[PDB]
């Protein structure tokens, strides 16, 4: 093939990218492309196939196996779990595991629902009963809940937004380069804040650690460090609750099951997750070895993306794949991936999530999409799934 170029494929690619994909997946499992940013990157589409990547050794995700150049602005910030391999991604992971277990993490139940619940207040707040639910609620719940966890001083949280945009698809290429140089900074600095301060929040407790033993944890992988596990739960969680509700309030027959009872909350939010799930292709894995995806082989150091999107909608995994239904079979999506990497926070994002949702059907009657759906307007990027915006209603 001469190389899909998604770029110079319309800004509708970013609203129904899926039967370009499953084009793809019918012709066979890998296929290389040119990003509408640019770069040459390879994309393993359907379910059987994603599922198993995700988790094949032979794709490291560890930059030192691939043959692209980081900048050095990235070089910083490359020096975590999800950017590694064994030994040092289980040497780091392990450092915070038991921060994030759903044990752990139902404990913060009562302070987010606290914070899910002063959001919606300011919410209905409005005379007109209209909002844009993601600069209501689906973005500062995220930011916060993490912010306190990782000790993220309020003030300081506005620059990160800021950032996160350019990082994804910025008006400029090397704006987004200055963002992760700034975020860079301000990470180093706000560590080194914590020096000494005798604070017991999730960053203090890592810059003791590796104070204490850096041969355990680097200063880069501070760094890193505090960079993952902020950034990632990000644009995800954020989208998760956007791309829920846009679900859940454009497929009214859901939403009215949903509203009748809501026992089927969490799995509804779980089938958010898989039809419309914030990751659209996993990030990067380079092959330490040429891999032979069937026919089609794959030179070592290559980018290889692993298409989320489309193994939620191969038909033979999930059945009437393009339907929006939360009483599906929700079983073995790959929302927060497969294999070592899989995500640390899934229960942390879970929580967020069902307890927003809970929140919105609940506290706002007659609730609409206050758009028509052809009106939304998704973000270009081929790795994400978020809307520009969500505007709602409600009885007045
Ligand atoms: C809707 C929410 C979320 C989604 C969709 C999501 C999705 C994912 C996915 C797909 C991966 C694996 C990526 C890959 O292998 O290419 C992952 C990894 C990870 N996630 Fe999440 N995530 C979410 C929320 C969170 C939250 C709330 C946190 C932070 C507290 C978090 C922290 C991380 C980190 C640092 C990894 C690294 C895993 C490893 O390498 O062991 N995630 N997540
Ligand atoms: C967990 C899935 C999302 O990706 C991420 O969370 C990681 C943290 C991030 O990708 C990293 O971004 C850094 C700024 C630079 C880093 N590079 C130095 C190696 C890069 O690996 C994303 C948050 C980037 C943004 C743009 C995004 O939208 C991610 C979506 C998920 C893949």
């Amino acid at each position: 093939p001469p190389v899909l170029d998604l770029g110079a494929l319309g800004q509708d690619f970013a609203a129904d990218p899926y039967p370009t994909y499953a084009r793809l997946r019918a012709e066979g499992p890998a296929h290389r492309v040119r990003t509408p940013e640019g770069n040459e990157v390879w994309l393993v589409v359907g379910y059987d196939r994603a599922r198993a990547v995700l988790a094949d050794p032979r794709f490291s995700k560890d930059w030192r196996n691939s043959t692209t150049p980081l900048t050095e602005a990235e070089a910083a910030l490359n020096h975590n779990m999800l950017e590694s391999d064994p030994p040092r991604h289980t040497r780091l992971r392990k450092l915070v595991a038991r921060e994030f277990t759903m044990r752990r993490v139902e404990l913060l139940r009562p302070r987010v629902q606290e914070i899910v619940d002063g959001l919606v207040d300011a919410m209905l707040a409005a005379p007109d009963g209209r909002a844009d639910l993601m600069e209501s609620l689906a973005w500062p719940l995220p930011i916060t809940v993490i912010s306190e966890l990782l000790g993220v001083p309020e003030p300081d949280r506005a620059a990160f937004r800021v950032w996160t945009d350019a990082f994804v698809f910025p008006d400029d290429p090397a704006q987004a380069q200055t963002a992760m140089a700034e975020m860079s900074g301000y990470l180093s600095r706000l560590i080194d804040s914590k020096r000494g301060q005798d604070g017991e929040d999730l960053l203090s407790a890592l810059v003791r650690t590796s104070d204490e033993d850096g041969s355990r944890l680097t200063s880069e992988e501070l760094l890193g460090m505090a960079h993952i596990l902020l950034v990632a739960g990000h644009e995800t969680t954020v989208n998760l609750i956007a791309n829920g509700m846009y679900a859940l309030l454009s497929h009214p027959d859901q939403l009215a099951a949903l509203r009748a009872d809501m026992t089927l909350l969490d799995g509804a939010v779980e089938e958010m997750l898989r039809y419309e799930g914030p990751v659209e292709s996993a990030t990067y894995r380079f092959p330490v070895e040429p891999v032979d995806l069937d026919g089609t082989v794959i030179p070592a150091g290559d980018t290889v993306l692993v298409v989320l999107a489309d193994a939620h909608r191969t038909p033979e995994r999930f059945p009437d794949p393009h339907r929006f239904d939360i009483r599906r079979d929700t079983a073995g999506h790959l929302a927060f991936g497969h294999g070592i990497h899989f995500c640390i926070g899934a229960p942390l994002a879970r929580l967020e999530a069902r307890i927003a949702v809970r929140a919105l059907l609940e506290r706002c009657p007659d609730l609409a999409l206050d758009v028509s759906p052809g009106e939304l307007v998704w973000y270009p990027n081929p790795m994400i799934r978020g809307l520009k915006a969500l505007p709602i209603r409600w009885r007045r």
